[PDB]
């Protein structure tokens, strides 16, 4: 998996070996300083046979180079090696964002039907900023720590063979011990961005929805189910803290005998005539040199452990499947005639639950216009949405001009398919903005048509900057015929070989009813036309009226002929005005 | 306003100066070692008084109490300080979310009317969290680092009170310079965040909206503006990086003129007779002790000036007006004969618009069902929505039980007004659970009442899990007439004595609505409803028709006399048969 995320860095490892290069030409600043004392200390006083008018020369060269070094180089590597290391990360998961949003875009509706959109995003977010540190804190900064370790087991080596052993001891016990946390600190740490990602989902969810909870005043009541959330999210939180705690002292406590099982025994050398009470002198002097990285890994260590839990989630999220995949075959196929025939299909939502559409057998000629009508929860807004191919038929086939549906490429086949749900959705931004949704590259000219098409133009005019007007988010600014009619100037603008209409007149009154009929009369024409209505009426025109019920197809025939039958289609009718 | 955040701490003062108090204990720590170095050294190998049997059991005592101190006094300090630090500031986070959930719930329809969920959730979540550091780096670490500095340069004073100055010198400057960005940094920091915020408000707003980019397979398109979103951040991502970046080389070229400016004067000083090398050499051991904290202070700032950024945001959404306050007179009053009299009322949404609601005057007894029919975008929904007081009248008065609605209490009048959207709501939940929201405290047998009511009880069984089904994100699991029937469940077990009804038809079959007429006609036998309509047959046994035009009252009558008139309302009915 580091694999994986690594790939994402690929693009980037030149800047990457840069910002450690730098990182490492650092140390010799720090350095510069305990040098600095010395020389004006033994080399302008205790050198004893300068002039006093010699020495106090090279106090202002040397004043004068120290000055020079950190006035004037050190800035420079200072910044570049923080933008530096920034640019990279934050250019990285940019990226990474990227390519989620696509993701995203290729998931399934089963996929967001059985997903929180809160939590979702919490991942596209929180998750993947998550992962930064690694980039930063894992390979960037842990190398010069290494490095640092290194030199100074080095420098050690060379002082005394066995006194660096005596260091060396404790080694193997701080990596056992990082080892036996790490993964438990993985885990709380997902669990923790988990709930995150759930109150984020409830956020999500309630804020969204509170024309409901403000109706019943249940602020209270919900109020509460946050509190579970917020709280479950505190609780998940503090366990993780509790162990990060906990590992901390742990690890520390192990680098921290390092020094003691060193200076003991460096005693019990020196005077147990092995070695130079110099050596020991000196060696000690390099304890900080290895017991402080070390300290610092601790926390190296720790940050990278909730790192990698946060690239888990976010792959976790990558490796999504697609329900509606394209396949080999893929081919971006031109709709002549509109002919569809839909042959023994059977849909599942899942393999659990029973089929929502059992047999279903139906050829509908290029032009012609069906209508669907049935109790509501029989079958055809999910029929319907098989066509867009939505979700796959479970047994069966969709064909298009003998085509079938599986071998288009999706946006061909979709994009061929003017499609009104029933709940129609809307962006917050302007009337225009959310017609061109319809035929994004299109004539300011072809918009006002498509409106007055839709019986919308004349009230977008009323509307405060007309075609500009702002529509609220998920277009609450607007009446509902108003909502709606938009939704029918999308089709106008796409102006598709097939034409779906599940019930796109629901909230429109009488009259505008009439007029978007006769609008649509007209686009109807010479399309293929599929209508779901419950308003009848609005249908007797049909080429066929195909009766629903409970999953199946009971009555097919002219509004005529099924009225003649005095059947399960005249029956529904017969309540009308009766 | 720190003072504001700081009210979130109270309550937690203690653990605070704990955390802070224990960070003390610690510094002593770290000089342990070079004591048991010093100690080995100076101690026990020179002590020229020591029986070899002496030196090594004067070694021993001090080895066996290292060990002590290390393996048992500091892992728990080292645990306490970290878990206080977290534990606390944790347990302030949450809170912060608790009160910044039921800001939420208090705001109006308008206000979620002009902001986008995503980037109020940003806000909630992200700069929160942000505010984190200020607890943590802010008032538990920051004076650590000030006690280092005032005891080090305590011992510089006493060591020589004009070289002291060679140092300080450099302390005005620092400060300036921190003074100098902070504010950019600030703003750099606001509006990083708030990009960050557009692209929450568009990934929720998109996400939720697929159904749509997925119709037209404007994927492309879309990933496009997505694109721009996350480009946008990214750039104000970098603009902050650039100047972290670059003042924080600022602050420290200044902070390591110190060690220099001591060493140039300094040394001079020895020269002239200021004092000597062992004053010189003295006051340089020290310099780490006062120009270290200055230059970890710099990275303090700096995270500082991010989280002030964060508490600003916080602070301003929490600063956001309630529309629709309650008010003193507040009162929770009984409706006990729904009496609703609209006098005068005329409604706008801005002062900038047109008004929606012109003159409106409307008297409604109780018991009376009045229907409101008209053209759509006449004004019906707005009206309506006047009475459950999701907005105030502009100019006029809507009373209740000749009670003002404004001197209700907002939950009592709401409470007491079952009310059926057009567009309504449903939670991923179960069936059962969103029928609960009419009425959170309800018997599972008063439920399924509801659900009889609303002619919904019989479909909920034939579903995988019945009451308990799992219904989809926004209720996606269910037909049009399914998620509206779970809707008009609520209002039974609500049982309110005002009924409120708009369009809540609009997606059942006509037998269906039969059903659900004669069940609202129970209900509805004595008391006061209200009435939206398009399908007008629905409408006919209304105590009175209001035909609304323009955001003006047309006609009034019984749907027989209205007939007579030959007028306004025929003339729509009359496009029915015709």
């Amino acid at each position: 998996m580091i694999k994986r995320y690594l790939q994402f860095v690929k693009p980037y490892k030149y800047r990457i070996f840069a910002t450690i290069i730098v990182g490492i030409i650092k140390f010799g600043i720090p350095m510069l300083i305990p040098l600095l004392i010395k020389y004006a200390i033994d080399g302008v006083i205790n050198n004893h046979a300068l002039t006093t008018d010699e020495k106090v020369h090279h106090l202002t060269i040397a004043i004068g180079i120290a000055l020079f070094i950190f006035v004037i180089v050190r800035p420079p590597i200072e910044f570049i090696r923080q933008y530096l290391a920034q640019w990279t990360s934050n250019k990285i998961l940019y990226d990474i964002r990227k390519k989620l949003y696509n993701h995203l875009q290729a998931l399934s509706a089963r996929f967001y039907a059985n997903n929180q959109v809160g939590q979702v995003i919490s991942r596209v977010i929180n998750d993947v900023e998550q992962t930064k540190d690694f980039i930063l804190t894992g390979l960037m900064n842990i190398w010069l720590d290494c490095i640092t370790i290194i030199i100074a087991l080095s420098i050690m080596f060379f002082l005394d063979v066995k006194l660096t052993l005596a260091a060396l001891f404790i080694f193997p016990f701080y990596i056992l011990t990082v080892y036996v946390f790490f993964g438990r600190l993985r885990k709380l740490t997902r669990e923790r961005s988990q709930a995150l990602a759930e109150v984020q989902g409830f956020l999500h969810e309630r804020v969204q929805g509170i024309s409901v909870v403000k109706s019943f005043a249940i602020e209270d009541n919900e109020a509460k189910n946050f509190d579970k959330k917020n709280t479950n999210f505190l609780t998940r939180a503090l366990k993780h803290t509790r162990w990060n705690a906990y590992s901390f002292a742990a690890i520390n406590t192990v680098t921290d005998i390092g020094p003691i099982i060193v200076i003991g025994v460096g005693a019990y050398l020196a005077i147990s005539g092995s070695i130079t009470v110099g050596t020991l002198a000196a060696f000690v002097g390099y304890l900080e040199l290895l017991f402080g990285p070390l300290r610092r890994l601790v926390a190296s260590f720790t940050t990278l452990t909730q790192s990698f839990a946060s690239m888990d989630r976010v792959f976790q999220l990558i490796d999504e499947d697609y329900d509606i995949k394209n396949g080999v075959g893929a081919q971006p196929i031109e709709i002549k005639q509109g002919r569809i025939d839909i042959d023994h299909v059977s849909f599942q939502y899942n393999d659990n639950e029973a089929p929502i559409l059992k047999d279903i057998n139906l050829s509908i000629e290029k032009g012609e216009t069906v209508a669907f009508v049935g109790m509501s929860g029989g079958g055809k807004s999910t029929l319907i949405n098989l066509i867009p191919r939505f979700y796959d038929v479970t047994s069966g086939q969709i064909l298009i001009d003998g085509h079938n549906i599986k071998d288009f490429l999706t946006g061909s086949l979709r994009n061929q398919i003017g499609l009104v749900q029933q709940d129609n959705i809307l962006f917050s931004d302007t009337v225009k903005e959310n017609i061109l949704l319809g035929r994004p590259t299109a004539t300011d000219e072809e918009v006002v048509e498509a409106a007055k098409m839709a019986n919308a133009h004349d009230f977008i005019m009323n509307l405060p900057q007309g075609y500009d007007t702002e529509v609220g988010e998920r277009g609450v600014k607007l009446s509902g015929g108003q909502k709606q009619r938009l939704s029918i100037a999308r089709i106008f603008l796409n102006n598709p070989p097939i034409l779906i209409l599940d019930e796109a007149t629901s909230a429109l009154d009488l009259e505008s009813e009439s007029i978007i009929q006769e609008a649509l009369d007209v686009l109807s024409k010479d399309r293929t036309t599929l209508i779901v209505a419950h308003r009848l009426s609005t249908i007797t025109h049909a080429d066929k009226i195909v009766v629903i019920e409970n999953g199946h197809i009971v009555e097919t025939g002219t509004h005529r002929e099924l009225i003649a039958k005095q059947g399960a289609y005249e029956h529904l009718y017969s309540i009308q005005n009766l």
